[PDB]
């Protein structure tokens, strides 16, 4: 089977940027791109924008769209592991963020934050545990790549990216995150139901510098952590 | 195997009355109890009793998030009855109050015309559904569907006699609209749906308009008739 890496981070701290370039870098290197465009557009598988609804009126459709940014990440993981990469000799799939990272840091932010109720947030964590344990080793990750960035860059990169429907987003939001993402990857406090978790690598990338033509050094990393896999 | 029968109909037109009959009748007869029914009486049960008592105080909001907990529920219920007692067990029947389809192709259908779940609801639920059910309940696919067959009259006075104060709402209106889906679904078999096996699934078609909680004899001899035709 295919090693499955996960690229984890913040809003615009460069997830994508870097994910391309590894992705560039090896046939049986394949990318899982977070379906971003999915909530941006919802036609089924002209339609409204989900990412801008929820930004709007967060207290009215945090749980709509957490629900079908998972279910989205899920398909589409999924629907790679069948990809060409099957019939390749020694493979690496490089998702871009982890259904880990949905419920753990973002739906449970806005479930802190009271844009979830109890009820929403339960209903929410019942559909995620019992959807999830309908797999088994399947999605189960191979390591983790923390993309490492001050909550100030990352309000800095959502400002060039220049994404209308997070144009309003506080440096407070990317802050609470930011702090989310420490506990769970960095000081690796922030305990889950997914046990296997507990023992999985995590190499973790300061991508504050701008990395664009300067990631000959991260790429160097990626490379050594991956052999120890 | 288990051979999978779902009792479909409006609301009141007696299918709890029936699914219980037909559960005391046979040792070989399993039923599974609709969500929905269960919450209008443990986390499980504890979020449906929320979710539906915001259902009724504001449709506009809860309808997404209600028809979803609520189909995830449905799939959870029979996919765990399955692998029950059933399982080994000489000639079994799962009856199941209400199926997958009805959940979307009745109730979540009408609520999105309701206006009461917007566009992007609809498409999300739509989405939803069709991945729930392609990936976890294959299985949960249909032997066959019996039709319990009552005018939305009977119906509104069977809402009485059961006394729902939530329910003594319900006007007459939402039961036609209703009794309409039903017999555009299973009675003439014009309705459409996303599942191609659904056009050739057997139906027995029941007219439980006279009260059969007394002289069910005749509705079970017809059951017991349809099963062995499949
Ligand atoms: C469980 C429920 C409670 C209330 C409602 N609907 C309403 O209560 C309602 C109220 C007003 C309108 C019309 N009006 C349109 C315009 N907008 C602005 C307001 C509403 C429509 C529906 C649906 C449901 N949904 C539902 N879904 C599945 C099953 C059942 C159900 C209920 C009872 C017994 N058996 C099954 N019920
Ligand atoms: O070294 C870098 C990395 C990122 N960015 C910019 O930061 C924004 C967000 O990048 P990305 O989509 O990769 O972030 P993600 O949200 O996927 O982590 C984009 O405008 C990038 O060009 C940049 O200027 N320099
Ligand atoms: O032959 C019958 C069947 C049902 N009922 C009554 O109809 C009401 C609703 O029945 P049920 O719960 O079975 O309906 P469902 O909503 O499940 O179709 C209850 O008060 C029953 O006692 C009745 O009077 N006679
Ligand atoms: N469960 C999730 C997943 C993503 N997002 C948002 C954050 C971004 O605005 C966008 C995904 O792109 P990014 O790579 O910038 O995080 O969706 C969110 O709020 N909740
Ligand atoms: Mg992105």
């Amino acid at each position: 089977r295919i090693k499955k890496i996960s690229i984890e981070g913040n809003i615009a701290a460069g997830k994508s940027t870097f994910v391309n370039i590894l992705k560039q870098l090896s046939e049986d290197w394949e990318v899982v791109p977070e379906p971003v465009a999915r909530w941006s557009n919802v036609q089924s598988t002209n339609g409204g924008n989900v990412l801008q609804m929820m930004y709007e009126k967060p207290e009215r459709w945090s749980f709509t769209f957490q629900t079908y940014a998972c279910l989205s990440r899920i398909r589409a993981q999924l629907a790679s592991l069948n990809g060409k990469l099957k019939d390749a000799e020694k493979p690496v799939l490089f998702f871009e963020r982890s259904v880990y990272s949905d419920r753990y840091i973002f739906a449970s932010n806005l479930y802190e934050s009271e844009c979830m109720n109890e009820t929403e947030w339960t209903i929410y964590q019942d559909w995620h545990d019992w959807m999830n344990n309908q797999f088994g080793q399947s999605l189960e990750l191979d390591g983790i790549i923390y993309l490492q960035a001050t909550p100030e860059t990352c309000l800095h990169r959502i400002y060039l990216r220049g994404r209308n429907e997070e144009q309003g987003i506080p440096l407070e939001y990317l802050e609470k995150l930011h702090y989310k993402h420490e506990s769970w990857l960095l000081h690796r406090t922030l305990k889950t139901n997914f046990d296997y978790l507990q023992e999985v690598p995590i190499l973790t990338l300061d991508v504050n510098e701008d990395f664009k033509d300067k990631y000959e050094s991260l790429v160097e990393k990626v490379k050594e952590f991956l052999s120890t896999l």
